[PDB]
């Protein structure tokens, strides 16, 4: 405190962030479950293809999760909160489908992997466009001021 | 600048965040050390069970680390900073114990894994409760206003 | 809204964050490419050393990426934005070199790994120094006030 | 010779038989092609999953091919030639789809495997019904004649 | 059509043929069942000895099945239909016992393998004797006619 | 019975069929012999290359055997019995050479594999030409009758 | 010495003991022989299933041999010498059959394994019954004497 | 017979011996059970770590069992029956704990392994002390008698 | 008690027995030491040949140890105590040499293995000769008494 | 210098030597090429049979190359330069054929291996015959001179 | 003897030859050392990549060593002694660097491998040029004399 | 020609060289023989330890053979022919013993390996001493002449 809160500017991003965490928790619980079913004890991460697909689907989602969080917040702050949150939901729903598909079949990971890549690339473009709108005017002005005497 | 800083609202979260990073650095240095001791050179991540346990303990802590960070910040902003920071410390101390236990024995990972899951689930619940307190009143009001003419 | 934005206080951190994401995207696309070249289909993450090095270089960069993001933001907020952003650029350029080197040879990962560790440790020290400057004066004052009657 | 030919009673069965052979030839040429692509030389029948799927799809089609031929001819002679030939075409088209699907993905073999099983079971039932119509009347008559004095 | 059918000359052969197909169907369903029980997914044909024995028993029966069909029909047409059908039943019952025995133990395959070989060799001898009775008289006559002038 | 036999129309096909069976029996006895020599007990089908070549040569001959039988009978009935029987003998002699060559060396399988493929493709073409001669005239007539009013 | 010998009280146990040793010697000589035949040199204890079965049959007999000796002597001293010696002979003859069966086939070990377990359990029960007869009367008397005043 | 029995001098040793046998029987039944659960058929003694731990725990107990029996009897006869029997019970209870611990985790074998070693070493020391008391006086006397003339 | 002890009749056997136990303890401590040196953790019993030789030497000594104990006691009681004890010492010294040799080289196990076999076979022959002297006179007398009337 | 050169006595040997070196260079370049084609990177010398055959053919030629050089020079100096050079050319041409054959097929190495062995054995015999002509006369003379007085 | 020595014409070649031998001795001692460090006992030539690189570097140097010696002597005799000796030193220094580099990293073998190939190819060209100068004039003269009458 | 031969100065070196070649031929024939006995076909160089020891013993002798030849000739020319030839015989006899020993046991290679190293090091020292005697006087003279004016 402060007699103002910036919570109302990031609450959709925070909600989509928490949903992402819950989805990652779900993937982790499904791996523990596959370990039980296929009797693959730590420290092993190999076993039958069906176990390896569940393990790998979770590990893939986990590798991309910080990329998702980073670009969600940057796009949400610099471009538009609602648009970023919406691309974020689409990304997470695609990730659920990727995990479910990949667990059934390596080939079934591909369609939802492409949908998740499209949603993440869109977050990347919105983040980039917002950062450009932030930096470009001051930079072009400073260049122009430089050329002004001449 | 700005003639105000929101640093004083997130400094415990930032301190617990930095402690988390230092702990992850420690786990990484312990893997490099196990590589030396067991002569397992990159790109290999397999070798004797004792090397694999150290590798896996670090990789597990690393997978969950962004989940920890995400929920720490959301709970700290939307619920209560001190409570979030405290659950965060408990989580990180549990993770230290998980890493140390798992390195000695797969079975010794389990008790501290459960303690870390309890602390992370508590962060999740506090984040959820704070987001509910943020969104629910405006939503119930809007629903009611809708029903008002009738 | 709010009639003020804290965007101007974190825009360099956000830009370096987005660059980090783009670099991680690049590493991921290079793994997909190595999968094609060496015919290593998911769920496999093993194959010839040359494939394993590309896979491992990406996975290593990915493990450290949240540590990078965490300390970049904490150092940028609590110490100095421009200094944090600069150490961050140096870190990311070192990571590019690590990935390129490791793909050619395990041994070629080492020099740029050390440069990335130096840049990350510097971010850690700046974050720590900023948090100390935040907390230490109030703590020493409170200790002193305690001793004052005596 | 003979001043009659029974060719006109089995020409659809013979045509569907020849189509089956051509389809098996196709599967064999696709395995030779996969051997070239994946550099798997005889006597090896193992290699990457993608090679093994092509090999296995052909071997599976080959195991069932004599079952197909046997029941096609028995159903065609004892039940109805056109019906047997039609179930036979459906079976072979399902087998093409099984081979193509299985080569892409183990999971993609399943739908067309079920369609081929339905067509083969139908040939089995028609063969059984025709053999029953052949044998049952004489058998029931002989049983009855036996009971007649009494 | 034709105002005569040759169905009555091959109906026992066709019935024994259909029984052979049903038995091969049974072996195939037992392999699918062993895949489920031992979690061996296609394209794999290896796993624990107990799975491999079920797989191999089916594959062995399948390799010999066209030899069985070929000699059943040739012996049934050229020697005697009832005798061929009877040796055929004995062969198929021996094959059932081979499959059941081999699934329990490699060693238990041997006694019924020998009984199936005896029944198949008998079909071979009957086929050979019928073909000799078909060709030998005309050949000896033609040789004699050749020697007749001299 | 019947006061006529169609045996005299298929006796060369039946003789070549029986020779094919005897040749497959020979290949099977040679595998049992290689099992003894190299001490490879069922359910194993792997061992030294020299055992695997004998196993594979037999399995290859067995996969193609129903294709051989099918096309031999269709070409023999629809095209010309003596021509089909002759291509059939050539095919079987090529298969003997394939088995003997492959057992000595993978590379030695190739020349006789090509000779067997040429003989089998010739049977396929004769079968196709006979089926065309059977079906084409009635089909062209029916098409023409259709066009006749116009 | 002593002007008495307790040899006459244990000579059947000693004879059955010596027979057990000779049988274990036989099993050991058969393993050395299997090593020669299958060319499996120490320190290896793995090789083809046929070698492993001979090795394992001997190792199993060896693990149970001290259990046999212990219970033979305890039953022979505390229950009845002739009965213990007789169960002991039955056990050893069952063990010979177990070794011979297991060497031929894993499955053939089972019937004689069960017969050896029945004979060993009988020795266990006789030993237990003899020890009960030894200890129970004095214990029940001491309990009763305790209750006597009351 | 004999009008005396030495049964009363060894009945505690015999009872502890029989308990040892029953405990070894228990370990063996637990291995058979682990074979069923993990589908590891003889002659295999390898499989998942969880099966191998149960197998190894039993094999370890079995290797030491004759050492236990030997020293139990020697200490019980030459030192003191009750003391030997008591160390023996402690040893066997420690072995139960070793088996149960090792089955859960390799690391959990260690504490009860040390307790079993302490109890076995104590039996060894009591056996040694009893044998010294038996042999030393006569030996020192004989040495002294030798020195006596001088 | 008893006013006599049979300790003086078996004290050399008991001493040689205890020495055997101490030697087995030594072999076990050397395996634990090889586990440390070669980093082979339980439940593994495989690793480099040098570890496997130490493991196997101990396991071999352990398998034969109950055979040694059994025949030592039977020969010592039924033939001559001092002779049995002496063959026993020779056997144990040969076993020490076997363990030391085998640890250095598989081939170095052979000479001392043969010396241990000679000493054990001698114990076997002395045990057999003592049991014959025990049983043969009464048996020949009983046979003769049977023949006496005639 | 010297006002004479012994170059004219060994120039054919030197030319055949240089040709041998060029041929070994060729074999080495073909291995580097096979490494590229089959993606087998150093330090690996294993991979598909087709790579291993190229590697092994070169390594075999390399092992025998010093034997070739040694005997070429000794035969060329002690027997006859032109004859040695000619056997040497024949040997090298046989080695080219061995390398080319072995690369295609293990079996194709054999005929040219035998031709190279014949040429090398001939060089050996010429070297031996030349050394005999050098040493035998002086030795027989010295023996004779020894016998001369007598 | 001889009242002249050709030692002064080859002493630099002999010195460079001896240096080559000493360098090969060094490589061999470094392999023995790597065997000790990585516990890889003969007959094994495989182990961790770091051991395999040391082994392979030595084996590669050894394969090329006779090519080096052959061309060093031929170039030194037929072209120029000092030039050959100098290229030889350069080659050997490059080989030292190849061995040292390859031991650290496969990739580090490449630069010095290329330098050694350049020095060896230069020796080859000098040897070829010297042999041409030896043979070409007499050959061109003989061809010309042949053409002279015409 | 030349009216002198330098054959009489190198005939012992040539004879020892030829003996070395014959010994290498023997080692090669023994490997071909081990391939037959253990059924290890090219391109394989792995199999049971007993085959690998024969292979490795030959390959080791082959690697050192050019070192032997080089130093034999240099020591024989620059130091003393008879001494070099004698060390050479000793070396070759040691190599025979190394091959024979290593084939029986890895450990048995060591004593004769050391004897061969001593003989080869002696050849190295004699070669070095002869080259020093060749070069040192002229070098010291040239240095002295340089210092002479001063
Ligand atoms: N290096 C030996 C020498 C014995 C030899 O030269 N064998 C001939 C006939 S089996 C061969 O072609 N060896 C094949 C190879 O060296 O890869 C070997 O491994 O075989
Ligand atoms: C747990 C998930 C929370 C969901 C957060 C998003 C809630 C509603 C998002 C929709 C906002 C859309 C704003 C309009 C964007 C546009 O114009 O495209
Ligand atoms: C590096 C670690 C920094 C530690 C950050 C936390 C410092 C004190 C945390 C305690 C705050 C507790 C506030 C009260 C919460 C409650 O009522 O439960
Ligand atoms: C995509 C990358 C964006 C780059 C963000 C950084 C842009 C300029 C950074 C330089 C700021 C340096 C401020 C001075 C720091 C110092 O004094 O050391
Ligand atoms: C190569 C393929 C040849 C095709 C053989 C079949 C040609 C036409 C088949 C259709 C006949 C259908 C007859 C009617 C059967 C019914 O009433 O269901
Ligand atoms: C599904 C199985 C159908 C059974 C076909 C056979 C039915 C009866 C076969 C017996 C015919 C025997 C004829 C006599 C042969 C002989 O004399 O040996
Ligand atoms: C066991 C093998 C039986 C052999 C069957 C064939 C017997 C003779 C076949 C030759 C018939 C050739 C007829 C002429 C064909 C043509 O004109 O090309
Ligand atoms: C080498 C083997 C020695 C055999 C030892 C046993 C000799 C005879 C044993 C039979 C004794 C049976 C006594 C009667 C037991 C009963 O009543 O059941
Ligand atoms: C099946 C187990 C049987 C148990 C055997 C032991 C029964 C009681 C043992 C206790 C005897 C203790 C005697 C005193 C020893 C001492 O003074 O320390
Ligand atoms: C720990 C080892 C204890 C040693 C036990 C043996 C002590 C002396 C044994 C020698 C007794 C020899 C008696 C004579 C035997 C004979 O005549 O051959
Ligand atoms: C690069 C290769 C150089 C070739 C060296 C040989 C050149 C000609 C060799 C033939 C000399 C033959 C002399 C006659 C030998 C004989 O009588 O058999
Ligand atoms: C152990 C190494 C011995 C070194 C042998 C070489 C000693 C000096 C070599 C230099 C000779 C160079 C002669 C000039 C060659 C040229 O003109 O290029
Ligand atoms: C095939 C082997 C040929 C043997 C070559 C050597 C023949 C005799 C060598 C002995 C010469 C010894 C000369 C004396 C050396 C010295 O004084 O030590
Ligand atoms: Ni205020
Ligand atoms: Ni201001
Ligand atoms: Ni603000
Ligand atoms: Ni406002
Ligand atoms: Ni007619
Ligand atoms: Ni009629
Ligand atoms: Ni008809
Ligand atoms: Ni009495
Ligand atoms: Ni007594
Ligand atoms: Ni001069
Ligand atoms: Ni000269
Ligand atoms: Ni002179």
């Amino acid at each position: 405190h402060h007699h103002h809160h910036h919570k109302d500017e990031v609450a959709l991003l925070a909600a989509v962030t928490l949903l992402g965490v819950l989805l990652q928790a779900y993937f982790s619980l499904q791996v523990i479950s596959a370990r039980q079913a296929f009797r693959v004890s730590p420290p092993l991460t190999t076993g039958p293809p069906e176990f390896e697909r569940v393990y790998r689907a979770q590990v893939n989602c986990s590798e991309y999760f910080p990329l998702f969080l980073a670009t969600l917040w940057v796009a949400g702050i610099f471009f538009h909160e609602g648009a970023a949150a919406l691309c974020g939901l689409v990304y997470l729903f695609a990730r659920l489908r990727y995990f479910q598909g990949y667990a059934r079949s390596a080939q079934l990971r591909l369609a939802p992997l492409y949908a998740s890549a499209r949603a993440l690339w869109l977050l990347v473009a919105l983040a980039a466009l917002g950062l450009l709108a932030h930096f470009l005017p001051a930079a072009l002005r400073a260049a122009l001021l430089g050329r002004l005497r001449t």
